[PDB]
């Protein structure tokens, strides 16, 4: 078909970059992060919506792989919070090992330049994002180390409130948006060059973050509230504030977020949501955020990662221009990561002070006096 | 003086690379890792044996900065172990922030090539090592992420036994050397390209590690047992096994490890220890491992980081040849890091399997059946 040729051409011209995929958590569920001698299965998985053969088949240009761990359930909150930090390092480890063992398919990327160079070489640009600030164990130091490990976005919450922000699906509210810590963390995320992700956060937390952020943010996997009312979807108010922010809403394939009856959801609904946002806040502020492997079943026509050419063909079929389709595929999310990087270099170049943790005093006054007396003895030599 | 000119010339020809310095822990003790607007103090410290002015003054070519945290003291061992992991990320964070805020003095290095390029540019090559396997919280995944954060050696223990090995200063013995886990970790450390450090470990743990390791190891800060009997010093047996291993013993400035009476220790004692090892196992297997800021007071003549030219002059004065002095300064520890890297590329190139953690089952059989049924539905489309 001519439109199917056109869609294939576009997929090889520019990278389709998906905002969120939980294939690393499926590896923890199925293999327990032990992928030694499991290549046959990693190429042809017995479960889930993602494997390395179907990933090639769908012609996906890039992917933000989720390093998600669940919200802590231990009655002791100290242990649960610290356990989530260790599990985060396990999920970051298996993502890096997945990329390293399959260098012909996957290539690690942490910037706009590294995405393109990966795409030139014919590989899926493999980026990383964590899903919730519960994963850092209230450590801004840990968060900066996660950035060094290759994490390029942070979802502020998952399905639990944390010290920084409110989740959408939990009531009652704790902070009623962002906390005082949350507001201060937004500055630090902008300074370090970490992309803010507003999926899973409450409507009020989105509004506050969209006004405060000095860099553009994303919704890694969220849909439109006006088409389908849900706590996880983006309101018209926040869509307009996203436009002012210069951010991107990456549209989700979750059936509950697309239709009132989940079994009615389809590829056509995903296209309706993309066109709604593209019409009202422009096609330079819309993306694709599947949430594959964060669900059991997908919409009719978007059942797995091999189905991306049908989405590209569907957008072209409805009258979205080539240039606008390319924007929705990946050019927009590349721009946001590029602008997040530019703002960070701007603020770091100006000598902005970093957010430090509240650390305990480890020395008493007796130890400090011994140290000062010792220093003055050395000065007299 | 002619020997003082000779020592200065050598310090500018090749980098003096010190094996261990705890200046990052002094920053946690004094500043609580908040170095914003503390440049005047970081250049001229009111405490300790290390600051950025004296670091320049001593003409030090490189440094393995310690990312040490104390052995956990919480009655609950789960919390203490997990707390040590968070504190490790705080210490790695402040080390990276220290290097980043002073790029004229310090430059990050994680290899032999990066050490030289830093030294060509006139900067102190800033490498990182953790002091104890209690710091990883029994996570090999975490350990691989610490390698990604820039850690290039791991001391197997500090002053506490862990699941992998026995410390020297604690009795009774737990494992009587390395555990079964410890033996398996040695293979993983060789595979990933992590330099093994045998300081603080028991004599039997050293012997076992020296026989098992496929790459050369180091003693980041240890002295000679025959000259001064102490649990922390290296025996003649282990010195010979270090020779077969192709490793390096980096001589310590700790007064307790150099003399029976601590106040009698001197620069001359450090030179006696270097010459003893250099005479018996060759000068290509000896280094300098100060342990500055891991003590209150140093030996007479080695009171702080400005005193390295006196050590170089002292070695030349005793009749150690220029080429042998250059080896002790840094060429030896560069070689070990180069060989550790070569062995890792060798083993990784041959497709050796990595050590995985013991992870809990997160899905029951009901969830796995839903996933397999869902996959087969997709196959039929
Ligand atoms: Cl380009
Ligand atoms: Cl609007
Ligand atoms: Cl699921
Ligand atoms: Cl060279
Ligand atoms: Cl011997
Ligand atoms: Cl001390
Ligand atoms: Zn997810
Ligand atoms: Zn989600
Ligand atoms: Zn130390
Ligand atoms: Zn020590």
């Amino acid at each position: 078909s001519p439109i199917e040729e056109q869609a294939t051409r576009l997929l090889k011209e520019v990278p389709l970059i998906d905002g969120h995929n939980d294939f690393p958590y499926m590896i923890r569920g199925w293999f327990r992060n032990d992928i030694n001698g499991q290549d046959a299965h990693l190429y042809d998985m017995p479960i889930g919506q993602t494997d390395l053969q179907r990933l090639q088949k769908g012609l996906l240009g890039g992917q933000f792989w989720s390093a998600f761990v669940p919200c802590p359930k231990n009655p002791d909150k100290e242990v649960g919070s610290l356990e989530a930090l260790r599990q985060t390092l396990q999920q970051l480890d298996v993502i890096h090992r997945l990329i390293e063992r399959h260098p012909t398919i996957l290539q690690f990327a942490d910037s706009a330049a590294s995405i393109w160079s990966s795409f030139r070489a014919g590989r899926v640009a493999s980026l990383i994002g964590i899903e919730g600030l519960h994963q850092i164990a209230d450590s801004v130091s840990a968060l900066r180390m996660l950035h060094r490990l290759g994490v390029r976005y942070v979802t502020l919450t998952h399905n639990c409130h944390n010290a920084f922000a409110d989740a959408a699906t939990v009531s009652p509210e704790l902070h009623g948006g962002l906390s005082r810590k949350g507001e201060r963390l937004i500055r630090e995320l902008n300074r370090m060059g970490m992309m803010i992700d507003l999926s899973h956060t409450s409507h009020e937390a989105q509004t506050q973050a969209l006004r405060l952020s000095r860099a553009p943010v994303i919704y890694s996997h969220s849909s439109i509230y006006s088409l389908r009312a849900h706590a996880r979807n983006v309101t018209d108010e926040n869509l307009h504030l996203l436009h002012r922010n210069r951010g991107v809403v990456m549209i989700c394939f979750l059936r509950e977020l697309l239709a009132s009856e989940a079994d009615q959801a389809t590829l056509a609904h995903v296209i309706d949501h993309i066109i709604y946002a593209g019409t009202r806040i422009g096609y330079e502020h819309v993306g694709i955020g599947s949430d594959f492997d964060g669900m059991l079943r997908g919409p009719d026509g978007l059942h797995d990662v091999s189905c991306y050419p049908a989405l590209v063909a569907g957008l072209l079929e409805r009258g979205v221009s080539e240039e606008d389709v390319k924007r929705v595929m990946g050019l927009n999310v590349i721009r946001v990561l590029e602008e997040v990087e530019r703002v960070a270099a701007e603020l770091q170049g100006a000598g902005e002070e970093c957010l430090c943790d509240e650390l305990d005093e480890v020395w008493n006054e007796d130890i400090k006096e011994q140290l000062t007396r010792e220093r003055e003895r050395v000065r007299k030599l």
